[PDB]
């Protein structure tokens, strides 16, 4: 079909109907089309878009802001990066330069001089002034004159000193061009170098461009959210926000993403980049910037699950909603605002309104569809916290959240304080074949306590991956028996169970669990994948069943990752993943707030009395596990500050991530898309 493009002025306007003329060329009879709709401004193209006059257009962070909120709800579908297929440069980060050990943090500028690349700009006060909107004085319009109260002195070109004299302190007269060293990026960061300010408002490429050498940046440091400082070659774990250079949008429903998607890679191949000589699709002969930005590389569609919000960030966000709206809470003091929990069921929401009530208003509760659209919620600002197991830990900490808390279900006199890293996932083969290692696994039998667990799948064919390479788990083992495939696979075919219940992921089914599984090895088996605590719990008799009669432990031997081989005494050494303990996650802020209420909460409704009936229990369910697991016996504080990767261990990251590559997830892309 035909994608009606929508230029902002004649000369963009005429580039479209070139891009038009050359698609019905090198584009087969039927094949991406064109049109071109031209408006008066960005504005005018949104709405267009809107009113299905228009198809799409290409906007900055701002108008991409713009465009998603509602009459217009459009999204973005496509970008532009500005490096190779390796290092697309797709966002650019705005950074707070500062000068080591400085003596302050982001949350304490109040009376500071600062250096901004000028007034109006985005990295260099629009973010900046933005996040530090409501720690100014009242009023706060105009908007100059409270920022000169706060920052004691600085340089803010384009600012009008003759009204506010405290913004041109640093550079007098403000220049609103070269004029004045202090103005633009380079100049800003000159501002710094120079010692005149003590933070530079700019861009995350600014300080690799004004100095060369290495050494030289050590004496220069970035300013993060969380009150901290990092080194300026680490500003993507520490940027005041992240911002997408350019995108092109569409309406969120019936947008023709796909469609544009199909004609703008397919553009990208015929005249982008050096690509042809006829069409210069990121060149405009006649001015500058037309339709996409000149310095673009190419395009790079946009994950489905991604929008506006997700897509510019919550620091981006935060930062022009308090430009535009202008919104402080009366009372500050930070007594930790309610925590919104997330509830992803009806019985889920129900529970946690129970919670609420009974938490005096300290608990409140959001209804979200789905374990991701929680997720994207809390990184949204539209939900606070919530518990995942591991598997969406993952996914939380690649999308930026935390993990905080870890569910612990072994008792003792101090739950709270020791952690618990969860049990281990070890892969069991028969001792009576001393020639099996980790490598030579390949095309024997196994046993799984059924697909899409953690010790009897994930784990073990995540860690295996490599060698299979493609999405085929089961073309890997010559057979055995994984419950729950297509009843007839290599794994599914060694399952027995009558004709329905023939190789099922249930109770049903013989070689199911961790029991199951290690039958499926005294038998038709050479591998099995369960958990340490199962070798000597289904061994010496303790099995009054026909086949586990009374197997020995001593029989079987536990493999080990590095390849060698190792008892089941030792499995400590020897297994191929940790598997962990729900946890509860946060964005990264909230922290100190969720770990701080969610202890009290814990002390008054948690594993305290068996006092539940009378009085509300947070780890007790209606049904079953509802926002806690039923076996919760405290809420572990995971004591220093865990990250997902910190707090699931190499092997399990490594697991989920490669098992992801054949169970995609939109979200998760999504957030990778952001941050690879």
């Amino acid at each position: 079909k035909t994608v009606r493009w929508c230029a902002v002025s004649e000369h963009e306007a005429t580039k479209c109907q070139s891009f038009r003329d050359h698609m019905k060329s090198v584009i087969p009879s039927d094949g991406p089309s064109v049109a071109c709709v031209k408006k008066a401004s960005y504005l005018d193209c949104i709405r267009a878009i809107a009113a299905n006059e228009a198809d799409a257009v290409t906007l900055d962070a701002g108008l991409v802001y713009d465009a998603y909120l509602a009459p217009n709800n459009l999204k973005p579908v496509v970008a532009e990066f500005y490096g190779s297929k390796e290092d697309p440069q797709t966002f650019y980060y705005a950074v707070a330069v500062v000068k080591k050990d400085s003596g302050f943090q982001m949350n304490q500028l109040r009376g500071k001089k600062s250096c901004h690349t000028g007034l109006g700009r985005s990295a260099g006060w629009n973010i900046p002034i933005g996040l530090l909107y409501c720690d100014l004085p009242e009023p706060r319009k105009p908007l100059e004159k409270a920022v000169a109260n706060f920052f004691s002195g600085s340089c803010a070109p384009c600012a009008d000193g003759t009204d506010f004299p405290q913004l041109c302190q640093l550079c007098p007269g403000c220049g609103c061009s070269t004029l004045n060293q202090y103005f633009g990026y380079s100049g800003a960061f000159k501002c710094l170098k120079d010692g005149a300010g003590d933070v530079a408002f700019v861009k995350h490429s600014t300080i690799f461009e004004n100095l060369a050498n290495k050494a030289d940046r050590d004496q220069y440091e970035l300013l993060c959210l969380d009150n901290t400082r990092k080194p300026v070659d680490e500003y993507k774990d520490c940027h005041l926000a992240q911002v997408p250079s350019h995108t092109v949008v569409a309406r969120s429903m019936g947008g023709k993403e796909d469609l544009i998607w199909e004609l703008l890679n397919q553009a990208q191949e015929h005249f982008g980049k050096d690509k042809s000589k006829e069409f210069q699709l990121f060149s405009s002969p006649h001015g500058k910037d037309l339709l996409f930005k000149d310095s673009a590389h190419g395009f790079l569609k946009v994950p489905p699950r991604m929008d506006a919000k997700m897509y510019l960030g919550y620091e981006y966000v935060t930062a022009i909603r308090n430009l535009r709206e202008g919104t402080c809470p009366e009372a500050p003091t930070d007594e930790c605002k309610p925590v919104k929990w997330c509830a992803l069921s009806h019985h889920e929401r129900l529970k946690c309104d129970e919670w609420s009530v009974n938490s005096v208003g300290k608990i409140e509760c959001v209804s979200a569809e789905t374990t991701e659209d929680c997720i994207a919620k809390i990184m949204n600002g539209e939900a606070d916290a919530m518990s995942l197991d591991g598997g969406f830990v993952y996914i939380a900490g690649k999308c930026g959240l935390v993990p905080v808390l870890a569910e612990n279900y072994d008792k003792s006199d101090n739950c709270e304080d020791t952690p618990e890293a969860g049990y281990f996932a070890v892969a069991v083969v028969k001792k009576s074949a001393s020639d099996l290692t980790w490598d030579n696994l390949k095309g024997k039998k196994s046993c799984h306590t059924a697909v899409g667990r953690t010790a009897g799948w994930n784990i073990p064919m995540g860690l295996l991956y490599n060698k299979i390479n493609h999405c085929r788990f089961d073309e890997f083992f010559s057979e055995g028996c994984a419950p729950g495939s297509k009843k007839d696979s290599s794994l599914c075919k060694l399952c027995m169970g009558s004709g329905l219940n023939l190789c099922e992921p249930n109770n049903k089914e013989g070689y199911y669990g961790y029991t199951g599984a290690f039958r499926c090895l005294v038998e038709k088996g050479d591998v099995a994948f369960v958990k340490h605590q199962t070798v000597p719990q289904n061994t010496g008799g303790k099995n009054p069943d026909p086949w586990a009669k009374n197997l020995n432990e001593k029989d079987y031997e536990l493999l080990c990752l590095d390849g060698t081989r190792k008892p089941v005494e030792e499995y400590a050494n020897c297994h191929l993943a940790r598997a962990p303990n729900h946890a509860v996650v946060t964005r990264k802020d909230k922290e100190a707030c969720v770990h701080k209420i969610l202890r009290q909460q814990q002390h008054l409704f948690g594993s305290d009395v068996t006092d539940c009936s009378g009085n509300f229990c947070l780890f007790r369910s209606e049904t079953k596990d509802l926002l806690f697991r039923d076996d919760t016996v405290c809420l572990a504080k995971l004591h220093d500050r865990n990250t997902y990767e910190k707090y699931l261990g190499e092997e399990y990251v490594k697991a989920v991530g490669n098992l992801r590559k054949c169970s995609t997830s939109s979200l998760l892309e999504a957030c990778t898309f952001r941050r690879p």
